[PDB]
């Protein structure tokens, strides 16, 4: 599978520093093997799509679990599309921890993403006291479990795996820590959904990730990409982030 | 002894095609001049409705974070609703009580910090059947007051929404008089936990079902001060006429 960076730039930009973030974006030299992705927050994902080159894709940051109507506050899968969007984040950390949502709910938005023709990037992770309480792979096979018994195709799928433990416990993750979380998630593919998804799906990397260490992380076995926090927000970093692709080919 | 309040809620529907003829319908409707009127469009749009939609209107998001913007991924910041020109934010609107599960000292958290941002606030309150039936109508609604009271730094840019939840969709009906019974109270409430300056300066407006064929009616309530009108804000001309409603209010 393809290498994949997206970045997460959460609930931050105003019309102006979004306008730089989109110059500095358009005027990087980008790696050509990797498929690349932005997440803008609602308000400003026009504006994005009206001026960022097309060689990147825009992605949702959330999205209703299923049609429109009367939902106050929330937006739909076909509303992203209207405005340009290929993705939408699903089920990232701090929806399930912040927000709450639940595995099934979260299970139902990508059911319902995929089926209206969305690209999925799909967040799983343990928190620090369920690492503490040896549960990491337990906590991650349930939810993909949960997405497993109710999306209708792994082909759009992205997978990004967050080591909450590591985000802001105080806690850092290795390269080693994440390859191990890589792999095991890609061998529960293997034997909960089937061979070919395993292989062709790719499992992105959620953590602290920024120019110091990507090269680094790239060089992983089944890292197969970066879903980029806080760097996703500086132009150039960003960019360098996703040349890292170079990184897993030395 | 407020101006009379409309706002059009829009919840989750629309697209940049629907909503462009929306703003036209509404560009080109003749409003009442002592109205304020207030669109409310989903977030992807408000950057498209500002940029179109007459300056008579003001522009409200349909919800904000509790607070500062940051690590909330989905999450859209009063600074980000104030960058893009809106003027208000609809809060703890029953759909996101109900259906997504926000209770109410965060609901009363997220109203403190939009009005100490600069930001007006529709703080929306209603009660369950189930609640209704028990005898609850004013334990939910003057709980659900409490919690906004205990938090925001003012009332001044205050609108209150009364939603008859009971009604929405349970196959009861409410009547132009049992709304005016739940406003007359909290206006009361108002009174005897804010002050009497603020009991009678704040709008209380209707939340309930809102269309073409009963605002004239339900204007006429002693203590109905506007609308936050559901479906038929889709509706260009429908929502400038509901609108214009006010007149039946001065009949």
């Amino acid at each position: 599978g393809k290498f994949f960076v997206g970045g997460n730039w959460k609930c931050n930009g105003t019309k102006d520093s979004i306008a730089k973030l989109i110059s500095d974006l358009n005027s990087a030299t980008l790696e050509a093997d990797v498929d690349v992705v932005v997440s803008p927050p609602f308000v400003y994902i026009d504006q994005v799509k009206s001026s960022l080159t097309d060689r990147i894709d825009i992605s949702g940051q959330n999205s209703w679990v299923g049609k429109g109507g009367a939902f106050t506050g929330e937006i739909s899968v076909e509303q992203l599309k209207d405005l340009g969007c290929k993705w939408v984040i699903l089920g990232h950390s701090e929806r399930r921890h912040v927000i709450g949502e639940k595995d099934e709910f979260i299970g139902k938005k990508a059911a319902y993403a995929l089926s209206e023709g969305l690209g999925v990037i799909a967040c799983i992770g343990e928190k620090l006291e369920e690492r503490e309480a040896g549960k990491t792979f337990d906590v991650c096979f349930a939810q993909l479990k949960a997405f497993a018994d109710a999306v209708p195709s792994w082909d759009n799928i992205v997978v990004a795996y967050e080591p909450v433990w590591a985000i802001g416990t105080g806690k850092v993750a290795s390269p080693q820590q994440a390859q191990e979380v890589h792999v095991a998630v890609r061998g529960w593919l293997k034997k909960n959904v089937s061979e070919e998804v395993a292989s062709k799906t790719r499992i992105i990397y959620g953590g602290s990730v920024n120019g110091g260490n990507s090269a680094e992380l790239a060089k992983e076995e089944d890292i197969d990409g970066f879903l980029v926090g806080g760097a996703s927000l500086k132009g150039p970093e960003f960019a360098t982030i996703v040349n890292s692709v170079t990184s897993k080919k030395v």
